[PDB]
């Protein structure tokens, strides 16, 4: 008799409530947590970060977290309607000073980045004194280029360790640094560039991802024709294979390194000073560049990774994410970083060389924490137990998940084998635009559910917004969108050089609210569920359904590895739903009929959700169309379904 269900799972409701386990209970020596033990520890703190007597609290874990040049005054002022969110705004600070020469100053010899590479044989530790020595020089080569506070620099850079020395490098010098994901096209990189309207830009002359090279200086030249404001280009010789260089414009990184010193001051930053840009992904509509401070994206960052991830000093933290992504600026880089403990730079794939690379990882480097997207732990789920199930893993307290809900499904085989039913399961829960994780459990205190991310995070005052009304729902038991009610210090301050879009995207749907554009439930012990985007949504006949939930029952069907549902208009539904599945590749699609295939999906889709839910049309294809980041982009496959890289040729021809 409750209108908010679970996302389907093979586990009844009854069995599936996991509590924190040993490893995360301070047992077996492991390190205690943060927060603990139990729901009511998690609300006695969360209770002092939001409100009106809040400032208390964040004023003290500012000063507390962050070593500051000026002390500031004011705590947070402010707010949605007009885009002027401010907090600590008198003081100043370096981001570069916090992640790397106050730990410096302690522990020169501490592993800051454990830089895993490509091919494994060729990884290797990076102390705090290297990446600092290294950052200097870049900031150095920086400023001799002429490059001043608040100027725009773009970054194109694979995932070798010395990408963090380039983001530092500019947070150093007060330079906005703008990130884009190495493998981007010429076309996609040079909007980002004219876009920022930056003056240098920093790459390799080769990437190298899964035994494949990435022809970085070759793509960055092709874009470069049309950006005529780029001057200096600094190259750094990852691969070492002949790249063309144009004299004058393009400098080798060694090369410019080798001449100047290797230290370098840092400029005292305003906490409202811009960090850097971020140019989203684009799964819905065109990529924002969205634009974060300094103080409060940091701190952000900072307190979540602690409590999130319940981070101690020896801790080993490993986010196999990219920098390209929201995810490596503030979950490889910027919070592990500021916390001084060691973070991970992974320069493969979740299955290079073997699909046990990220296991092999793990047991090599004890690693204390693992952070991946559902688009992996689905692939490695796809290839069978036998490369997790004979490894130790035991170092390992806490697993994090990232980028999508994340199907029951899925969850167990996490919890089953990457943590051997010891590790406790962070859902995290957030945007580009938040900064930092806005719904998770803290692993110490919260029991979780398979596909809830929980309860929101410090700062972090959700509600749940009728869209039919407009009105916030009250109580539990309650679906709709998802926003929040106050500013939180990570929060976005504005798009670059567009902040009407800034305003109109997540200010002005719901005024006085921030708009996440997510759809969100709060069951009934009042557990969140974000079901899905709310362009995603599906209305048959009356009924809003949402993508988490067909998808996490098409999922609970043998040999489905992945699947994405799209709506499209229909004469007595008004919407009906079409699926696009993903077989496990040992499956037989011979001896097993397709439309015996498509009518048990259907059956099983029914039996979970109900008569409405099923597919009326179901395709099989090899992949679905992915972002860099790892959505699925179900916004392509929605226009396929009505008329309008390689995996979209498939999709089209299957769709006739
Ligand atoms: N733990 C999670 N559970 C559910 N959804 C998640 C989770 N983490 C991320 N998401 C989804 O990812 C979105 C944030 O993704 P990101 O900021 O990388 O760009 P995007 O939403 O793909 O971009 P665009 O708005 O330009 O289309 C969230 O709004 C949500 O839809
Ligand atoms: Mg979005």
């Amino acid at each position: 008799v409750h209108h908010v269900h679970p996302l389907p799972d093979s586990v009844p409701e009854s069995e599936d409530l996991f509590a924190p386990p040993p490893r995360m209970q301070g047992k077996e020596g492991r390190p205690k947590p943060h927060i603990g033990p139990n729901y009511e520890s998690y609300v006695k703190e969360w209770a002092k970060t939001v409100g009106p007597n809040s400032d208390e609290w964040w004023a003290a874990k500012a000063r507390e977290t962050l070593d500051w040049y000026d002390d500031f005054k004011t705590v947070r002022a402010g707010g949605f309607e007009h885009g002027d969110v401010q907090w600590f705004p008198e003081g100043t600070l370096n981001a570069a000073y916090n992640c790397l020469d106050r730990h410096y100053y302690k522990n020169p010899k501490k592993t800051a980045i454990i830089y895993e590479a490509d091919e494994p044989s060729e990884s290797r530790e990076v102390s705090y004194e290297e990446l600092m020595q290294e950052t200097c020089r870049v900031a150095n080569v920086l400023k001799s280029y002429g490059v001043k506070k608040g100027d725009a620099v773009s970054i194109y850079l694979p995932m070798t360790w010395q990408a963090a020395a380039a983001f530092l490098a500019c947070a150093r010098i007060g330079a906005i640094h703008s990130a884009v994901f190495a493998g981007f096209s010429a076309e996609s990189l040079r909007d980002r560039v004219n876009d920022c309207e930056c003056k240098v830009l920093i790459t390799t002359d080769e990437g190298r991802r899964g035994g494949k090279t990435i022809a970085t200086k070759q793509i960055v030249d092709a874009a470069l024709q049309q950006c005529p404001l780029v001057e200096n280009v600094l190259v750094l010789r990852r691969t070492g294979n002949k790249v063309p260089m144009t004299e004058g414009r393009d400098k080798w990184w060694d090369e410019e390194c080798a001449k100047m010193p290797a230290y370098c001051p840092c400029e005292r930053m305003a906490s409202e000073d811009p960090l850097f840009i971020l140019y989203t992904s684009g799964s819905t509509g065109k990529p924002k560049g969205v634009v974060h401070s300094t103080a409060g994206y940091l701190l952000g960052t900072a307190l979540t990774l602690k409590y999130v991830f319940d981070a101690h000093p020896d801790d080993r933290f490993a986010c196999m994410a990219d920098i390209g992504w929201i995810t490596g600026h503030s979950y490889i880089i910027y919070g592990p970083l500021a916390n001084g403990i060691t973070t991970a730079v992974f320069e493969s794939t979740p299955v290079y060389p073997t699909p046990s690379r990220y296991w092999d990882f793990v047991d090599k480097w004890k690693a204390t924490q693992l952070y991946t997207a559902p688009t992996a732990i689905r692939l490695l789920r796809r290839m069978g137990e036998d490369h997790v199930k004979n490894h130790d893993l035991s170092s390992l307290r806490v697993l994090g998940s990232v980028g999508e809900p994340i199907n029951p499904e899925a969850w167990h085989w996490y919890n089953d084998f990457a943590g051997k039913n010891q590790c406790a399961i962070v859902d995290t829960y957030w945007m580009t635009e938040t900064g930092s994780i806005s719904i998770a459990p803290l692993p110490g205190a919260i029991s979780t559910k398979p596909g809830s991310a929980t309860f929101p995070f410090f700062g972090m005052d959700v509600d749940i917004i009728d869209p039919q009304t407009g009105q916030v729902l009250e109580g539990n038991d309650v679906e709709g969108v998802l926003v929040a009610r106050r500013p939180w210090p990570s929060i976005a301050r504005t798009v670059y050089r567009d902040h009407k879009r800034y305003l109109e995207t997540y200010m002005k749907p719901y005024p006085g609210y921030f708009f996440f554009g997510d759809g969100a439930a709060r069951d009934y012990d009042g557990y969140m569920w974000i079901k899905g985007r709310v362009d995603d949504v599906i209305n048959v006949s009356g009924h809003r359904l949402s993508t988490a939930e067909v998808e996490s029952a098409l999922i609970l069907h043998k040999g489905v590895a992945e699947t994405a549902v799209v709506g499209c208009a229909d004469d007595l539904t008004g919407q009906a739903v079409y699926a696009f599945v993903t077989m496990k590749p040992e499956f037989d699609l011979k001896a097993t009929k397709e439309a015996d295939l498509s009518k048990e999906l259907a059956i099983q889709v029914r039996k979970v959700i109900g008569p409405f839910a099923a597919p009326k049309k179901i395709y099989l294809v090899s992949d679905l169309p992915k972002t860099r980041s790892g959505k699925i982009m179900r916004r392509v496959l929605r226009k396929i379904v009505a008329g309008e890289p390689q995996i979209v040729e498939e999709v089209k021809q299957k769709v006739t």
